[PDB]
């Protein structure tokens, strides 16, 4: 078991850093190109990460009443969307500059975030499949990254609670026929993977940011502890990836639309439901 994030998968910040220096930026896109994940601790500061903890489990006893509870493969494992309020909206989570820094490096000054979502990990929850959240763009072919997903853990996250299982360099392997219509990997492909290079599992704390290849290999565990385990999840695309647009309140159009760190929003005149 591991005490904290591999020294080989993580870049340690404070939130004052803007950017990274050369050598560093250079370091963050050698991992998620052999690694196809990255770590980033002390990137959000608690005052940020209290506020959307708070703010999603408040939310969840209306997500769990729903007609049919929108969940991620197998029981436990609830698609629940942080707020659009203004007032929960940051741009240290929306428009973080480190983030936009290796998303523009990685894919181009046009990538563009499409995802303002999250994942509820419940006390008893299931060990989702191992599985890709987006896949190769065809069967059998080799090609370059067209999104990262961003990983934002709203608490400490643990070998207990949840602290989600990751492929290390699975991102670039596209065997025929290893995929099904869900993005679930074949067995058989995990059991060879397994022998030439094991899934990874450690603790994240809060504050820290994962940038992930969205074609690596991961899955939530269960949950074993008392509480809820929160996850604020984007997903930076390349411009031409067609995707439909995060809504947003107008309200957060002044800072958001004209940023030089795309996101691919409808402003809305009213108040945004993200639960129904
Ligand atoms: O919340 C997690 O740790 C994993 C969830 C997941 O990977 C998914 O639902 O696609
Ligand atoms: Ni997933």
């Amino acid at each position: 078991a591991l005490a904290a994030p591999p020294g080989e998968l993580t870049l340690a910040l404070t939130p004052d850093d803007k950017t990274l220096d050369p050598a560093s930026l250079d370091r963050a896109l050698a991992i998620l190109a052999e690694h196809g994940i990255l770590v980033l601790t002390g990137m959000l500061r608690t005052r940020l990460t209290d506020q959307l903890r708070t703010a999603m489990l408040d939310d969840l006893p209306e997500v769990l009443r729903q007609q049919d509870v929108p969940t991620n493969f197998v029981p436990g494992h609830v698609q629940q969307d942080p707020p659009v309020r203004e007032s929960l909206l940051f741009p240290d989570v929306l428009l973080n500059p480190v983030v936009y820094q290796i998303t523009h490096a990685v894919l181009g000054a046009d990538a563009r975030n499409a995802v303002y979502s999250g994942n509820m990990n419940l006390p008893g929850s299931h060990e989702q499949p191992v599985h890709l959240d987006e896949p190769h763009l065809w069967p059998g072919i080799s090609h370059p990254p067209y999104c990262l997903c961003v990983d934002v853990p709203l608490i400490d996250f643990t070998l207990e609670n949840g602290s989600t299982e990751y492929w290390p360099g699975s991102h670039v392997l596209n065997p025929d026929e290893c995929y099904d219509e869900r993005g679930c990997v074949l067995p058989a492909e995990l059991e060879r993977r397994r022998a030439v290079a094991p899934p990874v599992r450690f603790p994240i704390p809060v504050g820290s940011v994962v940038i992930r290849d969205g074609r690596l290999w991961h899955r939530g565990v269960p949950n074993l502890s008392a509480a809820p385990r929160p996850l604020l999840a984007m997903t930076h695309y390349t411009e031409w990836f067609d995707m439909p647009p995060i809504q947003l309140p107008d309200t957060v159009k002044s800072w958001v639309d004209g940023s030089d760190r795309h996101t691919h929003a409808h402003f809305v005149a009213g108040d945004v439901d993200h639960l129904t």
